[PDB]
């Protein structure tokens, strides 16, 4: 597997970013690993803390083509987590999102070819799934481009896959760490924007983990899906602080009632594993995939066509409490 | 007696399908001081200047990719209608950049170049695909869409208006697939592609739209995303139309082909608001100067819709007889 | 010759495009053609028509530099057929044929070396010889930079030469097909804008075989002109439709009364052949080419001092009849 | 009493020969409010602000491929002389995307500047070597002159004119051979460059040529290529005025050197307008406001010229007797 | 009385430091119509929003490297405050162009930016680092400051005033040493950073210099760089400060990092002019509207300064006793 | 040392440029000299002087990063001398000196490193250290990027060094020479705008020959810095012409009392030699460099604690006549 190489992943001062740092530091002989984003207040606090030789600080943005083509010379793998996440936000400013997203993901997938690098890992999201938002417009573009890229076929070969996992349990400005902060300074309430209000689980680790094991997986070109638990944001509130009341406050701008991580007219071109999936290309390659046996050899068979992976109508669900006993 | 009296008028890509019939429509019933033909292609543009031999047309060379060209070209220009794009699905599924470059960034400088020039109105064409989307296509023009729509916020004493009109295929439109079932059963009627029989396609008149797009323009407040209530045709008796008899094949579903399109989402129907013939997807935000969309310029009023509503092609009322289509060929 | 190589043929789509890409499916073992252009509906169209594994189309314009060095990846040789040709049209929209023609054409020069490519033909005209109208000056400009792309000699060598030929008998809108979809329509006339209005005469199949045999002579940096026939179109309206009159009707904006081929400040730079000519470059290049002796074993001699290849002080003429015999 | 009352000027490598000239001469006969030279150097910059020392001058460092610099450059400027340009044909030749992006480009950037800031004219310097050009150098200039032509269409409240002035060799211009035939035989004389004995140029002075600008900014409506009446000098003759007797060498012709030059092309006469002194080649496309070129804003009356006509050097009347340029020297 | 009274203020990079201050500042003691929120991270303007929870508040994402952003930014702006920028003195110099981008390119564009949109006064924040600097971060300041000074030249019916207020260290700013001294002493007290004994540093108050800005607003003429009177604190004694008593350790001066920081040249003196209780360098460069810096339009007369005069932090006149310091923590 | 190599040196047409051109011509066996500059008319006037096919004379500007890799391919070394130095200038052009100086350096620095080049050199100025004026601002960029190139590790390792010596004796407009046109023409007076103003002195020719030189010492990184005598400008306006009258003038818009070499703050990275010095990089780099022994085995030592190299404080200086010996 992964051994003397050098890691480069964008947006390596966010949340997947220092829980991957972290994990590839710990459980790898990466020679070297590179952090590729925009804050010198964020990069200089992660360099004091990560303090480990093994790092690597470059300061730059996904929106400069040149910077990343200077920034990967001598990668051999890059995992892609820089973006702009805050649906809300995205609404607001639409080109700043598509900028970064995008063409952040264009320039991304370029850098990484003329570099010759060997395998890239973007970071999707159950929004890009039948998307609604802007955020997860841009997203599915990003997938979009990252599978085409395993069409180019230079003097090197690159693999460019995907990985596509729900909400991170608590993460920088998220809900379950938001319903905590308020009953701490005196909550009022809790508001429940909705009773159906579904949503996908999953952890900082779990996502850092299923990643770095699709390396090990992937052919290129891939969108692997983890398998993860549902729960109702009516079972949800309880856990946090039933204690104080709940009032409803409708639907923010861009939210769905539930989110689908692989779409009805998708069933075609997924494939079951046992702990993930794998939603095969649209288009064809030069170089035919078998997206059957992993690079772990591990088979996969199809779906019943009426298949569809929302996120209700799943049938694994986080217990009121199990999401306390990881709090 | 509402009318586009002596305006200038510049559709992008109007080369093409829509445009050459918006232009043609236009022309014949609205009395514009000029319109300009904005698109890349000096063939057409000539092959369409004898074709229609107008004065009051103008034709400009231009890629929307082109921001400081759309300049000069919007310059003196009242009303913008953006239809040029790339719309061939499997095709952008294998060039997604190109699609990109043209509907994404295309939408951006349309609209950046729209602005500085203090056009009125503008109205941007979207697609069904765009709903719900999972195709790169229908990827960017949602994207497209979420643009225009945020454009009415900028405040300048210019005040431009920006709405989209979003509706389905258009029965035989350039090369498409219903000429491309006559002009097979026009030469060697023996195989017909298939994809599957529970494939369903919302369909309107290359002239229903046109007429849409000019009636949503004399109803417009901006920021609305109009959508024409229309037939869906269930492709199996689609099929019996353009060849009563002959051995068809089941190909295969082309890249990023959904099987069941969608015109109005299940999780935005609380936006959307019901009108007699069409629909009103309300802004997902909030603008500085706030509209009543249930009232068109029109005064055509408005009640909203079923809180589950979600306005699917299998799931409509209204469908096409194996005939209203041959009375359309 | 080419056998096992990979063509790319910026506007492929076009007359001399396909009727290239037909000849080399046809004639050669060209291991893949890749069309480089920028309409979908005719790429889609053309995939339909020439349905073989030999091609590959990729949407770009010329004025597209990342684009192109994408596209032109892994090609061996490369054929410039891409350009706004129509000298109307660009008289009212001067920068857009400037950008294609001759930005199009730096950039298309640029990808190759890059890329390494080992020949490239550009197609010029001869409304590029002593030129009046814009489009023949963006043309010089095209001509003289792959004339001058000769002299970059990176760890890659390139060949870069051009082919100038006359009026395509009959293309998408021209002459010859005009003066029949009008006397098919009722034609009430046959506008002939002068009596001495002379023009060369190539077919599509003639040209396209002009071109790759060009390839087997060139060594770089030459601009073979075929030695092809003449022809008034005084005795051109006649063929066409004898039967209606001759309204009389000026002269369009850009047009002249004869076109040229190798300029009489040309003479010393030129070099007669059989069938072809050959105008040496004007600059020398750090490696000196013999310009003399094909790469076809050719040898070609020098011209008179007062030598110019007009279309009227031709010799060869097209009978009244010839071109319907050709129709 | 016509003049430049109060104007701000700006010449583009106003640094050079030209532009140091029409600087002085404008200076000298004009009340303008002030004059802009808009060059590259530093150098020759920093020597003309001394070599002037006038207060109505202003010195701004720029490249004509700049067009955000042209933008600020041009702005307040009410007339634009574009004399910027790379002019040696064989270095061109070598050398030519740098030839295009400063003379293509450039003549383009200047002009979306003007047009920017509302310029009220601007003139354009091209050369004989535009008309059936074959050099690289020449093909731009010829580049140039259209799309300073074209630009006369753009109708905004700005209403800027654009012009063109072509003329010929500049007797003994920055860096030629005039001088560099002094140069020698004003150090070694035995040695005299040479390419034919049929060789011929047309001669106008660094000075005629200035004043004719001025006096083309002051009859022009706009999209007009004014051509100047000259003299030409068979070369031979040019050969015993810079060195009575020397061993001359006929070396060869330099890239892309023409035999000929020509002012006027055979295939363009239909639109020239003959005058008393000077050419007028009417434009070869129809704007959206016509004119009558044949009434100089100086009430000048023009007829058109023979129906065959071919401005050359060669075919040219007049002459200068190898003393008539001494009378230059 | 004066006041920003009814108007729309833009601050570049105001989600960090001296943004949040000045932003909560002007909203507390001012009645200005709104206020922009400029920058990158969606985080901190969601973070902000938030704290604030203001309707007077808008927030743009945006980088200050991006001109068509920052003109869509600044329209409807009155006055522009440039906080924006890269600071980290020894990670600018590892990434040397990332500093250049955002501060040189920076401070261009919002100048651009500003005149297009004619801003009627702009403040620039440079640092102490920028006089007789040494570090990169320093040198993309100095070179920040002379382009926003130089900004006083260019002459259009918009006439914005441009003007920088320079200063040092701010007592435990985001992310500095204050708070690093204590948030040691505030864990494990056993080891704390040094570079020398003769360290010195001028400190002022994340809301000294806060409020200078909008009192330098008010008094400003253009072109000024405004500098403020402030003690300087040696590091020995700003050590017993953040932890009475801890073995500390010397590491090493970090990269670039001077040891005496300068706030006004030796080279420079004779264009300060010293006031009660500021500085103003005058611009090195003569403006088209000269001006007298002697007199702030808030009348405050001014006399120039000892010509040798070196406003540095070593042969500072005021300093600050151990527990002035603590009187700020 | 340098042999068979090619060398490419920005804005050859200059003062440094052609005394540096011609040196390298006589003194070595430099395969291929090229100047890269912006003006036909000094690169037509040098091509005719320095008649020799060694030469190769490219057009082109360092705000242009293609033309800048075009020019580089096959380059060994490359001196930087382009730029922009006129002070008063650059205070009413800033943009313009920082367009040329900062982003010229940093194309260079970039066309340099894709063309695998081995060394560079760029040229710094006394008015980059502890400066006040802007073209010493955009210097100290350059400066601080030339050295930061050195961190980049390609394909292909690059050396980036820099070079900084005083006002080079009579130069392209400056005083000594320009204290003589005067009292040629006439010189009514002159001006001295001060007697403090000390200034450091090199020669043309000693300038470029302490470059060749550093060539053969650099590791890369290093600022080298040659000890040069002062002068007081009190004891030149003699020389030059005491006869007339001296008219003090002031002070000009940026000029300082006297120049620095190497700043006070700048001792601990410094190290003495026998004719020159050496400011050690800030920063470090991923593979050490020893700056105590060149590349020449040349030992050299730290400095005191309160070293600093003024144009004044200096113990060298040029004698009222000496000036003269040289005129
Ligand atoms: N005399 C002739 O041979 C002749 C005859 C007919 C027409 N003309 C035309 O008249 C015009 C002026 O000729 P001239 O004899 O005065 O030539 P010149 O002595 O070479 O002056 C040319 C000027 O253009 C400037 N320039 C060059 N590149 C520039 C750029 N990229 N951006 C801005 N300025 C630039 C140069 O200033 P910097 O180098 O400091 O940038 C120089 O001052 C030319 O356009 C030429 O085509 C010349």
């Amino acid at each position: 597997m992964l051994d003397n190489q050098t890691i480069l992943i964008t947006g390596g001062t966010g949340s997947f970013g220092k829980c991957f740092v972290r994990k590839v530091l710990d459980t790898t002989n990466a020679k070297k690993i590179i952090v590729y984003s925009r804050d010198e207040l964020k990069q200089s606090e992660m360099a004091m803390e990560f303090n480990d030789p093994r790092m690597r600080f470059f300061i730059g943005d996904v929106r400069d083509l040149e910077r990343l083509n200077y920034a990967l010379e001598g990668v051999d793998i890059c995992i892609h987590a820089a973006a702009l996440k805050h649906v809300p936000i995205a609404e607001y400013n639409p080109l700043e999102c598509i900028k970064t997203n995008i063409m952040g993901a264009s320039n991304v997938i370029n850098a990484c070819l003329k570099n010759a690098i060997s395998q890239v890992i973007a970071l999707s999201t159950d929004k890009a799934a039948n998307p609604i938002n802007l955020y997860g417009a841009t997203k599915l573009c990003s997938d979009k481009l990252f599978v085409s890229a395993n069409n180019f076929k230079g003097s090197s070969q690159t693999q460019f896959s995907v990985v596509r996992y729900g909400n991170v349990v608590g993460s920088r400005g998220s809900v379950v760490p938001f319903f905590k902060k308020l009953v701490q300074n005196k909550a009022s309430e809790i508001p429940i924007t909705d009773i159906r209000m579904t949503r996908f689980w999953i952890t900082l680790d779990e996502g850092v983990s299923f990643v770095l094991k699709s390396l090990k997986r992937m052919h290129g070109g891939e969108i692997f899906v983890p398998k993860i638990p549902s729960m109702k944001m009516t079972d949800l509130a309880k856990a946090l602080a039933p204690n104080t009341p709940t009032k409803i406050i409708g639907i923010r701008p861009g939210e769905k009632l539930h989110e689908v991580m692989i779409p009805k007219d998708e069933s075609h071109l997924a494939l079951e594993f046992e702990d993930f999936f794998i939603i095969q290309p649209t288009i064809s390659f030069q170089t035919p995939k078998d997206y059957t046996l992993t690079k772990l050899h591990e088979k996969g068979q199809k779906v019943a066509p009426d298949f569809e992976y929302s996120s209700h109508n799943n049938n694994q669900w986080l217990e009121p409490d199990d999401l306390l006993k990881l709090l």
